[PDB]
C-alpha cells in the first residue's frame, strides 16, 4: 500500500493519492433456498396439559411465515394301671395345651403376614397408579421442551433469516452471514463471470462486497424459504483513484474567497475520469476502493488541473465565490487543512495539547504526527481519533452440575436372599417333624 | 403495464415512462400499546437450586426495559401295656412338636425380615426417590414457564430488541411493530380517497420501507410505540426517470452531460422533481416519492429533452473541453457514448458480439444486448444469473417412551399368596376344632 | 427553549431559528471486550441420546464466531380313652404343620415378589429417573447460557447481520452506564459532557460500532463516539419555495426558488451550512450536525433571506421562464406559493377551509392551518393522528403439583405387622415351656 496526500497550497486543497479502484458495472443474482426441518408432534399427556410447546412453537413459527407471505403483493381302671394312667394324662394334658398354644402363634403369624401382604400391594400400587403415571409425564414434557429446543437450534439460520425479513420488510443490505456463509459467498464469486485477479480481490474483502450487495426475499412457504442475493460486478479493477478535499481561499490584499466545490472521489475510468459526488458511493479498505457507477459523472483528466490552477483554459472548474473573509478547517484522510483568515486565530497542537504551530493568516497543511488538533477560533478540530478507556466486561464459567440416584441393590439382595435361608430352614424342620409322625400308629 | 423508454439521441438522454405517481405529503400517526403476559413465579426448590431460570428471564427482560427507560430523556384285655406304648408315642409327639416350634420361630424371623426390608422400600421411595422426582416436576414447570414466556411475549420482545439495536427509531416498520391486518385496518382509517386506500393495501411493502416506529413508552409490563404511516397528497400522476450521457461534438471540442438526473412526475399542473434515488421507490409501474425535499419545476422542462438550447428553458448541463467516452445504464437498456479514441462493444447474452459503436451516443435493449465494453471497462445491461444454492433439511424426531408396570401379572402373585394364608387359617381351623374334641 | 420561524416573503422563504449548535469534528474510540460465560459439558446418558443439547448449542455458537472471524481479511374306659385322645392330637399336630407349609410357601412367594418390586425400581424405573435428571440438567445448562450470555449473543447476532459494523451503538454494545462513564471519560468541556448525558439516543444514532476481535471465548470490539469542537452556537433551518413576485434593475419576471435549503449554524466566526438531512439531527432545540462535509460562509449569507440581488451576496437560487406553483412544509407551518392559473386553499383542523390564496406566496401556522391544497395535490401541515392499537396479553401459569406418600399411615401398619410377630413369638415361648415341663 503507499497512501500519500499532497496538498496544493494555491487551491487551498488536498488530495489522496495511491488508491485501487473497483467500480460497479452490474449485479450478480443468486437463489438460495432453504428447507425447513419440521417437527413431527408427538400427543402424549405432559406434566400441565394446558401447556403444548411443540403446537406453540410450530404457531409463533407459521405465523411469522404468514405474515411475510401477505408481503409480497373316660372311667379308670380301679386298681392298677394306677398312677401311671394319669401321668400319661398328665403328659397328655401338657401337650393339648401346648399345641393350643402354638396354633394361636400360627395365627399371629397369619395374620401377620396377610398384613404385610395387604401393604406390599399398596406399594405396588402407589408406584404403578400414582408415580408411574407423573413419571412418564415428565418423560413427555421433557421429549417436547427437547424437540423445541433442538427445532431452534438445527432451524437456526433459517430463523435468523425470517427475522431479519421481518424487520426489513423483505429486503436487507449488508448480505448477513445468516443470508451467506463465507463458503457460499466464496464458491459464489468463483462462479461469477469475472477476471480471475478480480475473483480474488473479491475473495480478499468479503465485508465490503456483503455491504455491497442485497438479499431480496422470494418466497416463503411453511416449509421453505427462498430468497435472491444480489451480489456486485465490478467492470474496472486497479485503475488509480484520489479523494479530494476542499478549504477555503482567501487573498490578503481581503476581498475575496473561493472554496472548491467537486470533493469527492476522483478514479480513472476508460481514459476519462469518473467524480463520485458523495460518500455513500464509495467505500475503502487500505488502500482498495469501490464506488458505483451508478450515478457517477464522467469527466476528462484536465479536471486535475483544477488541483493547480481553477483559473486555466482547459477547465472551467466548480468553485464557490464569497465577498468576505471566510476562515474554517477541513479534515483530511492523512492530516488536516487550515484556513486561518481576517482576524480569526488558528493553532495546531500536538498528541499531549502542547502547541506546535499557530496560523499566519492563510492556507496551511498539517499531518498526524506532527498534529493532533487544530482549533480556528472557539471550535477545535480532532486531527486523530482520541484514545481512551478500555471497557471490559468479564464472564464466570457455568456449571453442568447433575447428581444421580443409586439403589443399595447388593445389600438389599443379601437380605432377602437370607430370609430365604429362614423359609428354607423352616420347611426342613417341618420334614423333621412329619417323618416323626409317619412314625406314629 | 405499460413501461417504455425512449432515447433522445440529440441530448444523449433516454427517459422512461409510464409510471403512476404517489407523493408523500403527510404523516399518520398510531400508537401501539402492548401488554407483557407477566409470569408469576413458583417458588419451589428445583433439581439444583442455584439454578432459578423463571427469576432470571426476568431480569434479563426487566433489564432490557429499564435500558430501553433511560433512552427517554371297650375297657379290657390287659391294658397296663398300651399305656406303654403311649408313653413312647407320647415322646415322639413331643418332640416332633418341639420340631415345629422352632420351625415357626424360623418363619416369624424370616417375616421379621421380609417385614425390616419392606420398610425400607416404602423409605427409598417416599425419602429418597420421591423428593427428587417432585424436585424434577419442578424444574420442569419453570422450563415450561419460561419457554411459554418467550412464546406468548414473542411480538413484544420482537419489538424490545428491534428498539434496542435502533436506539428507539426504526425504518421498516417491521411485520413485528405491525401486523398486516393492523397495517391494513389502519389505512383503512386513514383521511384518504378510496383507490388511495387500495393503492396502499396492494403495495404493503413499500409503505412500510416508507413508515417509521418510534418508541413513545416502556414500562415493565407495557410497551407503546407510535407507528408512523405516508399520506399521499396525489395518486395516478404519471412521472418519469431521467438518464443522462455525456455529448461530443465534431467541426470543435464540446462535451455536454444533462445534469439533473432522476425522477420527474407531474404535480398540480407543474412538476416535482426528486434528485436522489433515496426520496424515491418503485413497484411495477408504480412510484412513490416523497415531497419533502422535491423541487418544482415547469412541464417547460420537457423540451430539455429535445433540445437543451431554447427559449423557455435554461436546462442544467456540464461542460467539457475534451471527448469523453462512457457508458450509462438505464432501466431499460444502456446508452453508450463513445467518442475519440475510445473502442465501444454491445454483446448478446452469449457475449457474441452485436454492434460495434460509431464514435457517437446510442441507446440498446434488453433482448439483444447484454453487456456493453467501453475500453476496458465492462458494463452489464442485465443482471447476470448465477448458481441456485440449496439448503436441505431433514426432519425431526419426538421420539418417547413410556415407562409400564406388570400390574396383572403381580396382582395374580398377591391374590395367589392370600391363596395360602386363607388356606393355612382353615388348617389351623381344623386343628383347632379336633382339640376342643380333647377333655 | 424558543424555536420560532420567520416568513420571508420577499424571497419566499422561511427560517427556523433559536436551535442550538453541537458539531462534530473527531472521534473518540473505546474498546470493549466481553468474556463469553462457557460451559463445561456433562457427559452423562439423557433420555434419548441422539439429542445432544449442549454440544449442539455450542456448536451453534461456535460456527457464528467462526462466520465472523472469517469477515476479518354303653360307652367308654379310660386308657382307651387316652388312646384315642393321643391319636386325636397326632391328626391335629399334622394338619398344624400343613398349615405351616401353607404359609411358608405363601412367604417364599410374597418374598419371591418384594424381590421385584426392588427390581423394579431398581432396574427399570431409577435409571430412567436419573436419565431425566440429566436431560434437565443439560437443558437448564443450555437455557442458563443463553441467559447469561446473552449481551454477547446479542452482539454477534448485530455484528452478522452487519457484516461487523452497526449505526446506532445499541444499547447491547453500550450500556447507559458504560456510555455515561465513557462520556465522562472524554477530553471535553463539561457542559459538553452535561450535553451529552442528556440525549444518549442522538449521540448512539452518531456513533459505530466496529467488531475487532472474536475468538470462542472472548469478543472485542470497538465503540467509535462524536465529540464536538463547539455547542451552544444558534443554528437555523432554511426552507425555500418558488416566488413569481420578482425584479432586478430591469428585468422584469422570473421565477425563483432559493436552491441552498437546509441547516445553518454559526461556527467560528462565519456559518457553517450541511445541504442534506442525513448531516442532521435534532432533538427540541438541540441540533447535532457533522463537520465532515460542511460548506463555510460568510455571515452575510443571510441577507439572501431578504434581498438575493443585493452586493456582497452571489445567493443560489434556480430559474424559471414559467409560472410554477406549489408548497412546502416548514418545521412550524407551511409555505405556498400560488400563482397562474392555479387554486390553493389552507383548511383548519376539521376541514372547513379558512384562507383562498391569492395569486402569489404566502406563510401559515400550527393551529389555524392543517391542510393545504395545490391545485390537486394535497399537503398536510400537521401529522394526522388516528386509532389506537391495543394489543393485550393474559398472565402465565406456573402450574406444579407435587407428589406425597402415606408414610405415616404406613408406618403405622407396619409397627403393626411387628405387633403379631411379637404377639406369635410370645405364643411360642409359652408352648415350649409347657414342654421342657414334659420327661
Ligand atoms: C394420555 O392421552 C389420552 C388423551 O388425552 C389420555 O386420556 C385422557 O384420560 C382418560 C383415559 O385415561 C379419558 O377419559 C380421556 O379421553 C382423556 N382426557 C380428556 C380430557 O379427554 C390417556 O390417559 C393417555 N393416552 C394413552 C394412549 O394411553
Ligand atoms: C433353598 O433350598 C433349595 C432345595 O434344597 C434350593 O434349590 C436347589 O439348591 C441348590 C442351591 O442352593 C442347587 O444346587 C440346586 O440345583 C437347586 N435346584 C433347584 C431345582 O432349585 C434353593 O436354591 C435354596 N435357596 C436358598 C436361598 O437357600
Ligand atoms: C379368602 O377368604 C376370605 C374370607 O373367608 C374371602 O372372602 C369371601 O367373600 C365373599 C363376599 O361375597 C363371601 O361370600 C365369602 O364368605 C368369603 N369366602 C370364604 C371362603 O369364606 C376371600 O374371597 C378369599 N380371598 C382370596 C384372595 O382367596
Ligand atoms: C417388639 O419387641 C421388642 C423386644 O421385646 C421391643 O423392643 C424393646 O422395647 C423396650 C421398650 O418398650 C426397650 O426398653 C427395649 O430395650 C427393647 N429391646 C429390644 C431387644 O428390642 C419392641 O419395641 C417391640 N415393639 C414393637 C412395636 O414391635
Ligand atoms: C424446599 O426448600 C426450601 C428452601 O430452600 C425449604 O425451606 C426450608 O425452611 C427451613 C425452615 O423451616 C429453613 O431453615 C431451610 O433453609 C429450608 N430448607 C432447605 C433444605 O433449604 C422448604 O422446606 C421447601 N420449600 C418449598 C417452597 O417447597
Ligand atoms: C451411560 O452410558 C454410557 C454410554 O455407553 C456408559 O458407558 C458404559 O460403559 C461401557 C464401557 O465400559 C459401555 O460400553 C456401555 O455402553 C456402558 N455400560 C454400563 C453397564 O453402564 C456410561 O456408564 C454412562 N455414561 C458415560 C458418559 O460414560
Ligand atoms: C507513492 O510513494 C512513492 C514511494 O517512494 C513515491 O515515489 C510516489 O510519489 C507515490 N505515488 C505516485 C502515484 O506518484
Amino acid at each position: 500500500q503507499n497512501i500519500t496526500e499532497e496538498f496544493y497550497q494555491s487551491t487551498c486543497s488536498a488530495v489522496s493519492k495511491g488508491y485501487l479502484s473497483a467500480l460497479r458495472t452490474g449485479w450478480y443474482t443468486s437463489v438460495i433456498t432453504i428447507e425447513l426441518s419440521n417437527i413431527k408432534e408427538n400427543k402424549c399427556n405432559g406434566t400441565d396439559a394446558k401447556v403444548k410447546l411443540i403446537k406453540q412453537e410450530l404457531d409463533k413459527y407459521k405465523n411469522a411465515v404468514t405474515e411475510l407471505q401477505l408481503l409480497m403483493q373316660s372311667a379308670i381302671a380301679s386298681g392298677v394301671a394306677v398312677s401311671k394312667v394319669l401321668h400319661l394324662e398328665g403328659e397328655v394334658n401338657k401337650i393339648k395345651s401346648a399345641l393350643l398354644s402354638t396354633n394361636k402363634a400360627v395365627v399371629s403369624l397369619s395374620n401377620g403376614v396377610s398384613v404385610l401382604t395387604s401393604k406390599v400391594l399398596d406399594l405396588k400400587n402407589y408406584i404403578d397408579k400414582q408415580l408411574l403415571p407423573i413419571v412418564n409425564k415428565q418423560s413427555c414434557s421433557i421429549s417436547n421442551i427437547e424437540t423445541v429446543i433442538e427445532f431452534q437450534q438445527k432451524n437456526n439460520r433459517l430463523l435468523e433469516i425470517t427475522r431479519e425479513f421481518s424487520v426489513n420488510a423483505g429486503v436487507t443490505t449488508p448480505v448477513s452471514t445468516y443470508m451467506l456463509t463465507n463458503s457460499e459467498l466464496l464458491s459464489l464469486i468463483n462462479d461469477m463471470p469475472i477476471t480471475n485477479d478480480q475473483k480474488k480481490l473479491m475473495s480478499n474483502n468479503v465485508q465490503i462486497v456483503r455491504q455491497q450487495s442485497y438479499s431480496i426475499m422470494s418466497i416463503i412457504k411453511e416449509e421453505v424459504l427462498a430468497y435472491v442475493v444480489q451480489l456486485p460486478l465490478y467492470g474496472v479493477i486497479d485503475t488509480p483513484c484520489w479523494k479530494l478535499h476542499t478549504s477555503p481561499l482567501c487573498t490578503t490584499n481581503s476581498n475575496i474567497c473561493l472554496t472548491r466545490t467537486d470533493r469527492g472521489w476522483y478514479c480513472d475510468n476508460a481514459g476519462s475520469v469518473s467524480f463520485f459526488p458523495q460518500a455513500e458511493t464509495c467505500k475503502v479498505q487500505s488502500n482498495r476502493v469501490f464506488c458505483d457507477t451508478m450515478n457517477s459523472l464522467t469527466l476528462p483528466s484536465e479536471v486535475n488541473l483544477c488541483n493547480v490552477d481553477i483559473f486555466n483554459p482547459k477547465y472551467d472548474c466548480k468553485i464557490m465565490t464569497s465577498k468576505t473573509d471566510v476562515s474554517s478547517s477541513v479534515i483530511t484522510s492523512l492530516g488536516a487543512i487550515v484556513s486561518c483568515y481576517g482576524k480569526t486565530k488558528c493553532t495546531a497542537s500536538n498528541k499531549n495539547r502542547g502547541i506546535i504551530k499557530t496560523f499566519s493568516n492563510g492556507c496551511d497543511y498539517v499531518s498526524n504526527k506532527g498534529v493532533d488538533t487544530v482549533s480556528v477560533g472557539n471550535t477545535l478540530y480532532y486531527v486523530n481519533k482520541q484514545e481512551g478507556k478500555s471497557l471490559y466486561v468479564k464472564g464466570e464459567p457455568i456449571i453442568n452440575f447433575y447428581d444421580p440416584l443409586v439403589f443399595p441393590s447388593d445389600e438389599f439382595d443379601a437380605s432377602i436372599s437370607q430370609v430365604n435361608e429362614k423359609i428354607n430352614q423352616s420347611l426342613a424342620f417341618i420334614r423333621k417333624s412329619d417323618e416323626l409322625l409317619h412314625n406314629v400308629n
